[PDB]
């Protein structure tokens, strides 16, 4: 019975991975990453067919649900492993400029290819929140912000977080980065201007952390360079329909439930 | 003048620093500390004076009023200091076995000694979750129930959770852990008998953590090794006359507001 | 004017039966009992007004400061009586679990209450020595253990001790019973550990007693049974942080101020 | 017309039998015994009804006025005759830890009983000194001391003795017994502290003769054992406020009025 | 499946129990009760499971239509086994004034349980005359009077009876026990008016019978006291619109079936 | 009857185990331990006695005479077995900071223990080179130099080595390690003036070696890293009125015997 | 009148007892003894002496004098002394000289024989160099066929600009390091500080009373602690005390010391 294999580095953030071997095409899983937001190439999910067998085909559904960001790999390929060591490239894909959401990859072998392991395999950088829904052998109530990326970092280390959101809001919004270490008030990190013109920044962080947005795949992306320890905190994302006022507490009117940064000495 | 000067890893759980310097024996602050209840060694609390002076004594009150669980040190050192770099022992405290409540620890120094900075540091490490109520120099209620420890660990470390009282119940309860990630409902993790005799564990956490109590102490607590990203998630404990329904999210007749546990990748 | 009445087989261990009129709160008045250590059903305590007057309510505040152990009675009822031969329960109350302490009973009555005597009176056998405060009605520092149960007893016949603390230690007791009659040495009779799970008794009582304690209320208990007039003697409580040492006269660390027991024949 | 009937053994001290017929619970009977303290199995006290008669219902009260020591028996039957050799039950008892005082006993019959006879009769021995207030049938300052027990006993036997007080002290009471012989002095006989830890003897006595007290009860006992002829004399009870003092005639502040035993050879 | 348990002192008057497991809540069992009426503490009724399993709630329906006498127990606990000899509370419940008639009592295991039995048992005596309807798990007219009570006894023992009935009449009746031997006639024994206020006996069994009624449970009772052999017969217990006229054979409308009642030297 | 049993990592330097056993405080043993001149946390010394019994005390001398280098644990236990294998602590002892010289360990075990084993063992380590003088249970000439430390060890480590002294002079001395292989010349290793504020290092080992002295314990000491095959020699320590001279072969007034050190490959 | 009257002691008159008493010098006791302070500066001086007063003229084959004293503690000897005799008691004769240099505490035997006898009528021990000890001594003969303690020694009575030095010696020696200081108590007057000195010696504080004036020093080696007073004043009367601490800093403070002497007295008149 066919079990999922895929990257360590990824979190479950809503859905769970039994959606992603269950039949259906509308129950899915959305991931954050672990440590930076950015999906590197070698990054995999797939599935442990149990033993060596004689595959017709596949059928992987990625991509998930809803307007909203963009949530498919740019470049990869399909492989297929027998000491899950050594892979052998079935195909590979540029998916680059798909839009957000469900997409069916159906292949189909002639001549029924034998293999234990098969999988997707990142071949590119990818700054996206990475969403899928189905993975399967052929052998004949609202709207949510999302923050992603973070975890443990070393002193003077640069981490990047991303914000990623369910659906694809008709206006602009103001986009805002705040934290809260345990016990203290939220502060205000970063904000930006819905054009992505204006940025102003916290003087706590100005100089080392930069904000920016992908409007076109609808993401906003904080870079942390030469982090300390006085910024552990749990980093959210906020929107706001008004910059002025994007940077109080009491301005965004949806935020994000947070993404942990922790930096030791 | 003097300000607070403490253990960089500890928040404020409940009332707050100013308590501890309103020259007044019965308002005080309840600490928790991230990353592991314990108290290491090393850890202190005192003041920072503002300039060296000639000091004639100091009134420490630790701990703070009631009888739950324990809230005081072991084993623990006055030391002072010009420099903050240089400390030098006054004296050294055993306070084991001492009843929760205030501890008024009041010095002469017959020898007006001079320093910037005077602390109680911390000697042997301390599962409980420290109060304190004043700190001066001389110059011439329902029930609540809290988890402390907590915090960001990466995939295959330990982290050990406490959860302690306010109150002291003449009954004996059943206590249980239960976990809840966002979006996802609140899991069953591990209940414990009233006297320690009997636990459970749930499927995914079996053999990887561990529940005990210490009675006399009145803490409960959690020692999670092996940690794995699916750990992530509030850890609530519980209470419950009933061990058999302590496993069920409707047993417990009281809760703790959470604590917050992150393994990384 | 009105004055108290109470069970007679209890004596005052400590406080005045002032305290219990005085107005203050702070006052109090520690009993122990006669002949067997728990308190009945039917005890009571409360008032005689002296004549029959209306009652608009009572304030009653039971146990007393206390930081130590169980204090209060768990099931009782509030009665008045014209004549002192009839009794008409006005409320009923349950406190199991309470912490020890003193606990508030304040009672209004819309029509007033026609009423010569007004009382708390037990419902159910309580195994703890009871402590009281005030008693008014409505118109317009460091340790102590003690022993309490002692008393006279036919022989072949029971008896039940229990010792109590007046605070409690955050380190774990073993606890012994020992007795001496006049002129004689002072001779062990049974000792428990820490956690109650190992139990010794001297050769002369093997079979007769039983040793036990609740840790959860910080009572330990002597039952005494068949007993002879060979048994008469003053009974001790102590405390020594080793259980080994805990049946030698120079092992305890805190001993009791003891109740006499005298089996006649 | 009812006249009142009871043991043989018993004799009045207080006031006198008809005031036991007198339709008022203020007035009543204090009984002593004779040959032994303690009132035994069968012995009993209740009312000859003149002629066989129809009854509704009884109202009798037992133990006499006044808050002093206990005064009544701990299990009783209430039973009837026609011929007075044979008896039938009615209700039986179990006053055990009543207070000392009037306690009213008012039955009434489902169906109506006939009899010539009705009385209360003792079920088990009870070691105190019995009082009574009234007796009826249904047909639509200053304390006091008091010695009981003793009379006339063959050589080398067995007495106790016990005496009880009218009001009760909130002070405590070294008590003694001392007797007098016609002619000769008041002889010390046996001493006990208030908690009745200490005691001392007259060496004419040490080795065959007891003293016990019963704090709660309110009485003090002298057993005594194998008498002697010499024993003969008036046996009395004392107070005195000071152990110490208490074996000196001199020394007790109140003193009963004697009893009487005789030891023939 | 699974077999229904229940206590032994019990046999069913109407009903098959069959219908506690038929899945239907509106057919059930009445059970008289085998040697006097009262259930006592311990008794039972639950399941026999077959093989340990693992259950996630049962709902058990206790009680029976029809607004006839109470006819359930006030205190009781629903607890389960692995082994039939040990047993594990997972639910205590009051139902003290709970109206006659199906009550539906259902659970979930939040966790499974794994049992072999299950079942519900008495806590305190009740006085009534029990009634079931249906006993499941989850696992992923006229008028009748009836008699209950009653075997055999030893001579000179103690037995007690109940008449319980099917509906409640709104007119008010008088209530008489009688007994028949056979052959031998059916004899008078006892009644009571519809208010409790007037009795009359039998000549044969005065004093040693006693009638009673408690309207707010509709249930009559005989107290039998002092029992000889010729008690021995089946007792009939009556509704009679006219009490002058219970005592007659040719008086009473209503009759129950009879209970055996069987006394041996 | 009773064997001696001590730590195996120890060799007799002077007395024999039989001065241990032989019922005199005035003979003794004196030990140095091999691979380390310290002593390790559960090293011990004690008996075995070859059946199980009940002893009543124990009488150990710990220390022998003289007024020489420090000579005892300063945290240790008295622990006893009946298997060999767990151990029963009785008491712990802290002499921390005795004078050197023999020290009587007697207990009186008041209430009997039976053991096949009973022993003292060391709780924190020790850097000091221990002595004994006798254990016993109840059932009713020019100075000596002592080098310590020497065995075996292998390439790349690290071993320690002690010298203590059997008197302790007035007069206060520089000391000093040397070495000599087998075929070879006497090496100066390292010196240190009285006070311990000069030390000096042989060309072959400045930087690794340190040599140290507590003046108080009167003991010195050489710690060894990184240590290679060259190392190899017998060690001899060496005391020295002048420091200059200390250094060569000439100077010292007064040498030990050697530790004989090996390092291998 | 028929009397034989055994030799009898003698000493310098600057000492006296604290410990023991004479009798046991001349018991033949080597396991009893006398622990001596002295008046008026803490230090043996040379010439002073110990021995024995014969009675009259005698013929010794020799003598055995044991000096020191059953002790752990702290130096108990001279260091450098003559053994000498003399038949007027006004001038002497050197038997024997030794250098005792570097012993241990505790007691040395002098047994000496002499292949042609000595006739004497008195014979003694005599300092030769000033020792900075604190003497004891257990047996004096001719032939013929519990708890620590802490000591204060030196001083008594000594006028204005003056100078004196005290001692503490201890009967046990132990293994942990203790810091020392001392205190003086005035009549009816508080017990004041005075100084303190770390175990190790490298560390000291004086009380503004007294800074410049006094010195406070250590031997280790020896166990004794010294307490060099100079330029004196009336005001600086008063029972002076030694005392042990584990802690350097509550050394000074009238609590934090866990061991004091009984004190020596300190006199000043102008
Ligand atoms: C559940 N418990 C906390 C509790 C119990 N056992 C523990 N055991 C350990 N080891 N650690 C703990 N933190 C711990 N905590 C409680 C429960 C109630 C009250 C309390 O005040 N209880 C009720 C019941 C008493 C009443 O009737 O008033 C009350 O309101 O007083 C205090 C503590
Ligand atoms: C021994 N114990 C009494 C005690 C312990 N366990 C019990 N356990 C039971 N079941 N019943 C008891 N009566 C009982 N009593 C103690 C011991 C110390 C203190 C205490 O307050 N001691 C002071 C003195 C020293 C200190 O600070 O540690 C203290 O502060 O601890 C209280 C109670
Ligand atoms: C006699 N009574 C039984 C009855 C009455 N009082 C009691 N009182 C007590 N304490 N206990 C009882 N068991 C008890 N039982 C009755 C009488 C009639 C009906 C009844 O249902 N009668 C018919 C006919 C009478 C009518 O309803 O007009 C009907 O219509 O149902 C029920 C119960
Ligand atoms: C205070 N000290 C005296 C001491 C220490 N260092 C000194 N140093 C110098 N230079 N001069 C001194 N006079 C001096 N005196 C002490 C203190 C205690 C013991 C002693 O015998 N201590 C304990 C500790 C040993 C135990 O626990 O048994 C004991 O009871 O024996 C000895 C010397
Ligand atoms: C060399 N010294 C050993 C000594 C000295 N300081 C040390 N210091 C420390 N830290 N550790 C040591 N082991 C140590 N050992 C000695 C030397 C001689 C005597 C001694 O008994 N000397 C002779 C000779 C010198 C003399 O006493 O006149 C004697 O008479 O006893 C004692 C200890
Ligand atoms: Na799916
Ligand atoms: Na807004
Ligand atoms: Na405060
Ligand atoms: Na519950
Ligand atoms: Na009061
Ligand atoms: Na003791
Ligand atoms: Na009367
Ligand atoms: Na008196
Ligand atoms: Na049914
Ligand atoms: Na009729
Ligand atoms: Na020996
Ligand atoms: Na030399
Ligand atoms: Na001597
Ligand atoms: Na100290």
């Amino acid at each position: 019975n066919p079990s999922l294999i895929r990257s360590e580095s990824w979190h479950v953030y809503d859905g769970n991975e039994a959606n992603l071997l269950d039949g259906d095409d509308n129950t899915g899983v959305w991931y954050k990453r672990s440590n930076g937001e950015a999906s590197l190439a070698g990054e995999f999910i797939g599935l442990d067919l149990g033993k060596e067998i004689k595959l017709d085909g596949i059928r992987f559904v990625i991509g998930k649900n809803g307007g909203g960001s963009s949530d498919k790999w740019n470049k990869f390929k399909l492989e297929y492993s027998l000491d899950n060591e050594s892979w052998t490239t079935i195909k590979e894909y540029d998916k680059t400029g798909a839009p957000a959401g469900k997409d069916v990859i159906e292949e189909s072998f002639e001549t029924p290819i034998s293999a234990k392991y098969i999988r997707l395999t990142n071949l590119e950088p990818r700054h996206v929140q990475l969403t899928f829904s189905e993975f399967a052998i052929v052998s004949d109530s609202q709207v949510q912000l999302v923050e992603s990326g973070g975890g443990l970092v070393q002193a003077g280390g640069s981490l990047r977080l991303s914000c990623a959101a369910s659906r694809r809001s008709s206006r602009s919004w103001a986009m805002a980065w705040f934290r809260q270490a345990p016990g203290k008030e939220r502060e205000f990190v970063a904000k930006i201007s819905g054009d992505g013109r204006l940025t102003t920044y916290g003087d706590s962080v100005k100089g080392r952390f930069t904000i920016s947005r992908d409007n076109a795949e609808y993401l906003v992306y904080l870079q942390m360079d030469s982090l300390k320890p006085e910024d552990t905190a749990v980093y959210y994302c906020a929107a706001d329909d008004n910059y002025v006022t994007a940077s109080w507490r009491s301005g965004p009117d949806y935020w994000g439930q947070g993404t942990q940064v922790t930096v030791s000495s």
